[PDB]
């Protein structure tokens, strides 16, 4: 009954980054889910929960490039697809991993 | 004559993270270089420079898991191999991309 | 009917930082409130809301020093009282300003 | 023979933030120095060094508000004067405390 959620904040406008594509995939595998964030910069239903979530490593592809493109950040952006690898150990624990994003930097952390 | 350098800071001890393995690879490809940081938490010679550096996307595998392991952060660490994707547009420009690291979060940015 | 909330994450343990003292004060003035965070690393009731909240600058004194002291980070900590100044412009808007904390660094941002 | 240096990176343009005013002051006291960063986003001569530097707490007033104003971030900016308190324990040690800055967030850390 574990859960994996996320959250994106656009540190340039100080508002949640919405409609940003998020790819999720098991380590080694290829995309298994592809979600687009809502206005609060989240996804209605967790990226993982219950049976789905299983100890091991995962990666999330935040499509920062396209996000900033829709706002402006160039024709060959420094940050294209911000990738994040991590390992969920406890299959029943909750994992909130937000992404603080800027055109030239980002914060990856385990919130709650 | 461009250049790509990096730098790792252990925000838990407030000291540069040394002997942390860093894998570098072109987007799509597999490891092409594998360096271990010195005491200042850097690498004597840039990861890329001159001819080697060529516009396109690259990924860096910082081996955070093992680093914290040598200090402590568990038997199945949240952060195992912190991965970073980015795109170098100008083949002649300099790119300093440090990694501020913590057992549960990290900052990726374009310094100088 | 605006609101000002906060939130503290201990990036070293990956858990919310609780019972951390938080001083709040108007720019120029002295402490006007002093709260201690609960287990989720928040405060039951916002630091400001409704009439109380008024456009202008404010400062928050997060007592990081004592927090890490209760866990370990030294006898003369680098970070003692992490201070944060900011300006609430719209008296009716919501302001969630979390603090990502580490013994040697911290992230201050406007979440939501 | 200790030293205290700083450094500012504009995470929005990915370039060092220059000509940003930096106030320095002992805990309790008022401004004792006021420097403006050069193009590399640093100051030619350290904010403190040798005899000047003495164990105790200090605060730095980065004038983020005006910086972003010269680029754009509003008529009543969220971040006006980003303030940073810290404590230098060893009078002979070096302290590099960079500031990663964004219009709605910032990273404060002990680099090297
Ligand atoms: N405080 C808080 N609340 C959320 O709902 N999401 C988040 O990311 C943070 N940091
Ligand atoms: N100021 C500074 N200097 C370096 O040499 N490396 C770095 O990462 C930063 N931020």
């Amino acid at each position: 009954m574990g859960k994996l959620t996320t959250h994106i904040l656009d540190l340039t406008c100080g508002k949640p980054a919405a409609n940003v594509k998020i790819g999720l995939k098991r380590l080694g595998e290829s995309i298994m889910k592809e979600v687009y964030t809502n206005n609060d910069g989240r996804v209605d239903v967790p990226l993982l929960a219950g049976e789905e979530l299983m100890s091991g490593e995962y990666v999330m592809e935040f499509h920062a490039g396209d996000y900033f493109a829709s706002k402006n950040a160039a024709d060959q952006p420094f940050l294209t697809i911000v990738t994040v690898r991590f390992q969920l150990a406890d299959p029943d624990a909750h994992y909130h991993i937000p992404l603080l994003l800027s055109p030239f930097g980002y914060q990856v952390y385990r919130g709650s």
